[PDB]
């Protein structure tokens, strides 16, 4: 696992405070975005009403942090789990970027921060059941996950809480929550989670590319059979997309994304029979087709 | 995870001699780079580097900082590390020590090519002195590092691939860890033992994620957990270790040899299929710190 360097984010870090509670903000020019719940009290957590809260709010209540240094806001508005809070200084660290909602499967970086200081850099799965497995601790909300292409910082995460299991989950950074969670201090349980079958078959690709080809066979499928055997083994189905996106590594090996599933479905009834690839006996599904190439 | 690379990103340059180019570390008024750089074909074999070093002008060296070049106003070379003074002064330079670290102990490499960040993850110092990294054509001068509050901790540059795909290296004085050469042959590295003490750190931070299933009520002697530890190439655990184990210890309420009676329980038996943090295998590059942390 390769996670992207982190420096344009950590230029991007700060904190944002609601009387004791502290949790972590982004400054991207003259905004800085965080979770709602900040603005949320104990009393107030068990069931939040966030615009009955927000009212009661001013500009004035807001500590925003760069390290130490104050930043003065002068507006703020709620736009659906996230806070922008509108600050007198366009921070000078701002990257080229975008914002993103993410695909479940697809992976990210994401940079653990407490305080608004950045503790480190990780790489993750956004589970089919939108969660990811992080090692996010108090304090670590608003802590962001991101990819990086060319000089564009793609953010695609904000984190908001654990889930009983110990997983966690999120928003993109227009506050809409990635699956069923919604940000009150409840009980709440993530769907079950499946295989991430488009990562599976990037990983049998890089196996072949590799020279580790012994599961190759000379039958093809169709992908509505093909999907219809893999949800019998917990196995995503594949959607268009994914078909798209694993063409440069059919392109750079020659097998047809379909004669990849006919040999994944053989896999998945027959077993390995005692045999590994790419020197293991599970097929990984957290490499993605672009984490393949790199 | 991996420490946050920002710090060490704001230092890599690109530095280039003839059809060569890898990368470089650039702090305060120098940028350090493998001294392989100045080679070619005919010298990858056999190379005396003090006699091509000899024969560099200052001008030979082509350093760029993004889009900006800078002037080599001197080079000298430290081991296997050429240092190039340049006429200016990095202004990103953090606060940093260089440090050469043991075998078991781990780092963050922030892997480059041409000069440019490309991506950050952690790495250990295996017992025979390689790391698995993933480093491609390029890549040298990649750095390995620690942060301790303000201070990057400087322990590790990339010189070359050895044939089964493991990576070595320096310090960044330029001694090499293991007993490899910067000469283009085929090595091998001493047979690689598994860093007992951090699958230890590993089995107790499942533990900590509620994953219990290969505790034992068995029990064991360090002495005779060493016995079957070597048996299975894995490194002795010192009494040392076994302190810096204690908090873990602790936080769980697991004596350290009781963990210890679990992994001889599962080097001699197997997983029998189960899994422990997803991993089918035994990790072993995660420290105790590190796990605390
Ligand atoms: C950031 O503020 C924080 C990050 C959490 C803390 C621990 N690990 C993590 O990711 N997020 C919260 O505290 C969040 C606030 C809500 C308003 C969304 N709540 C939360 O994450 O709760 C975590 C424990 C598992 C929750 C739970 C279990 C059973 C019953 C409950 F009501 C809640
Ligand atoms: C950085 O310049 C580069 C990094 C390597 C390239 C491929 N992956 C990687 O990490 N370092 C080298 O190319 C290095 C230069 C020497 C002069 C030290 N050589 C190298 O990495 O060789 C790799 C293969 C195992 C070498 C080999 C096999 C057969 C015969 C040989 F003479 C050498």
């Amino acid at each position: 696992k390769m996670a992207f360097p982190s420096g344009k984010v950590e230029g991007c870090m700060v904190q944002v405070t609601c009387g004791t509670t502290t949790l972590n903000g982004l400054w991207l020019d003259d905004v800085v975005y965080c979770p709602r719940h900040v603005i949320c009290t104990s009393e107030d957590m068990l069931n939040p009403n966030y615009e009955d809260l927000l009212i009661r709010k001013s500009n004035h209540n807001f500590l925003v942090q760069a390290g130490n240094v104050q930043l003065r806001v002068i507006g703020h508005s709620m736009q659906n789990c996230v806070l922008k809070l509108k600050v007198d200084t366009a921070n000078p660290k701002t990257p080229k970027y975008k914002f993103v909602r993410i695909q479940p499967g697809q992976t990210f970086s994401v940079l653990a921060c407490y305080n608004g200081s950045p503790s480190g850099v990780y790489q993750c799965a956004m589970r089919p059941n939108f969660t990811i497995k992080g090692s996010f601790l108090n304090g670590s909300c608003g802590s962001v996950g991101f990819n990086i292409d060319y000089d564009c910082v793609s953010f695609c995460y904000m984190h908001h809480m654990e889930l009983p299991t110990g997983v966690h989950a999120g928003t993109d950074l227009e506050g809409n929550f990635y699956g069923p969670f919604v940000d009150r201090q409840t009980a709440q349980a993530a769907g079950t989670d499946t295989t991430i079958t488009v990562n599976v078959l990037a990983w049998l690709y890089a196996a072949v590319i590799n020279g580790d080809r012994w599961f190759l066979n000379r039958f093809t499928t169709t992908l509505n059979d093909f999907n219809l055997v893999a949800m019998k083994y917990n196995y995503e189905p594949l959607t268009q997309d994914h078909v798209d996106i694993l063409g440069p590594l059919s392109a750079q090996t020659g097998i047809a994304v379909l004669d990849m599933c006919a040999s994944l479905k053989e896999l998945l009834q027959n077993g390995m029979n005692g045999r590994t690839i790419l020197g293991s006996a599970l097929l990984e599904d957290e490499f993605t087709p672009f984490d393949v190439v790199r």
